[PDB]
C-alpha cells in the first residue's frame, strides 16, 4: 500500500492534521492505512475513521443528488444531450468505489466476533450505512442484494445493542435512527420505520433522567421526532 | 488525454455541471480538456477556467497555511516528530503540481500575441497569480526565478491594460490590486506596493461617474483601501 511503510502512530497523527486542514480524502487514506496495520482501533480512532469516510461519501452523495435532480428536470419536455447522465454516472462510480473500500475494511479488519459490544455495534452500524449508501444509487437485482445486506447488518447491530446498551446511549440511538430511515426510505417499509422510531423515542424518554452525561442523545431524539412528523 | 475523445461543447457543459455540484477538481479537468482543443476561449469560458483552478489551488493554499502555522508552533519549545513537516510537504507538492498545470496551459495554449486586449491581459494576469502562488511556498534560487517570472507577467499585463482599458474596468483593477499585493507580500517592495495602489485608487475615483455598469469595480476599490490601511 502507499501507507505500508509509515508507522501506525504517524498515520493517526497525519489523520488528525488532515482533519484540521479539512482534507478528508487524505484523512481517509491515512486512516485506512492505520486500519490495515491489523490492530483494534480505540474509540477515538474509530471516530477518526467514520468522520473521514462520512465526509468523503457525504460530498459525493450530495453531488449525485444535484445531478440526479438536474437529470429529472431535463427528463421533462426539455432539452437533450447525454452529458448530464454521463457525469452523473461518473460520480456514481466514484461513490460506489468509496463504499466498497469502506465495506472491504469493515469485513477484512474491523468486524470481529470479539471486543467491546460498543465497538461491535459501531462497525455493524457502519456496514448498514455504507450498504444503504449503495442502495441509494443501485438498481435491479443488485439493489435487492444490497438492501438485504444493509438489513442483516442493521438487525444484528440491533440485537447486540438492545441487549448490552442503555436506551439513551447515542450509538444505540443513532443506530435505530438510521435503521428506521432505511425502512422508510430504502426498503419501502413505512410501517416498520414508524414503530421502530416510536419504540425508540418512548424507551429513551422513560430514561431521560439517567443521561444527566451528554445531550448528544437529545439531538437524535429530536431527529426521531422530526422524522415521525413526516412519516405520520 | 482523458478528455481527448470528448466533444469540446460537451466538456464546457460538464464544466458547468461540475460547478453546480461543487466539483472543482472535475470542473478543472473538464476545462483543461476544453482548452486543449486548441480554440480561443470566450469571456464566459475563461471565467469557467479561472474559477475552477482558483478553487482547487485555493483549498490547497489554505491547507498549506494551516500546516505551516502548526509547523511554527511545534517549532517553538514543543514537541517533536517529522509528521507535520512531512504532510506540509505532501500538500506543497500537490499545489506546485496544479500551478505547473495552469502555467503550462497558459504558455501552451492561451497566451498569444493576438486577440482582444482584455483576453491578453486576463491570461497574463493569471500567469502572474500562479507564479505568485508558487513564490509563496518556494525557497532559494528557485524562489528568485519565480519572483522574476511573476513580475514580468504582471508588468506586461500593466503595460497592455494602462493603454487599452478605462481606469474603472475591473480586470485592470484586479490586476493592479494583485500586482501591488505581490510587491508588498512577495517581492519585499512596500514602496512600490503603496504607490501602485495609490495611483490606482485615485485614477479610478476620478472616473467613478462613468462606471454607472458594475460595482464589481467598487469592491476592489475597497480592497485597495483596506490594503493601503495596513501598508501605511
Amino acid at each position: 500500500g502507499a501507507m505500508g511503510s509509515m508507522e501506525r502512530a504517524s498515520l493517526i497523527q497525519k489523520a488528525k492534521l488532515a482533519e484540521q486542514a479539512e482534507r478528508y480524502e487524505d484523512m481517509a487514506a491515512f486512516m485506512k492505512g492505520a486500519v490495515e496495520k491489523g490492530e483494534e482501533l480505540s474509540c477515538e480512532e474509530r471516530n477518526l475513521l467514520s468522520v473521514a469516510y462520512k465526509n468523503v461519501v457525504g460530498g459525493q452523495r450530495a453531488a449525485w443528488r444535484v445531478l440526479s435532480s438536474i437529470e429529472q428536470k431535463s427528463n421533462e419536455e426539455g432539452e437533450k444531450g447525454p452529458e448530464v447522465r454521463e457525469y452523473r454516472e461518473k460520480v456514481e462510480t466514484e461513490l460506489q468505489g468509496v463504499c466498497d473500500t469502506v465495506l472491504g475494511l469493515l469485513d477484512s479488519h474491523l468486524i470481529k466476533e470479539a471486543g467491546d459490544a460498543e465497538s461491535r455495534v459501531f462497525y455493524l452500524k457502519m456496514k448498514g450505512d455504507y450498504y444503504r449508501y449503495l442502495a441509494e444509487v443501485a438498481t435491479g437485482d443488485d439493489k435487492k442484494r444490497i438492501i438485504d445486506s444493509a438489513r442483516s447488518a442493521y438487525q444484528e447491530a440491533m440485537d447486540i445493542s438492545k441487549k448490552e446498551m442503555p436506551p439513551t446511549n447515542p450509538i444505540r440511538l443513532g443506530l435505530a435512527l438510521n435503521f428506521s430511515v432505511f425502512h422508510y426510505e430504502i426498503a419501502n417499509s413505512p410501517e416498520e420505520a414508524i414503530s421502530l422510531a416510536k419504540t425508540t423515542f418512548d424507551e429513551a424518554m422513560a430514561d431521560l433522567h439517567t443521561l444527566s452525561s451528554y445531550k448528544d442523545s437529545t439531538l437524535i431524539m429530536q431527529l426521531l421526532r422530526d422524522n415521525l412528523t413526516l412519516w405520520t
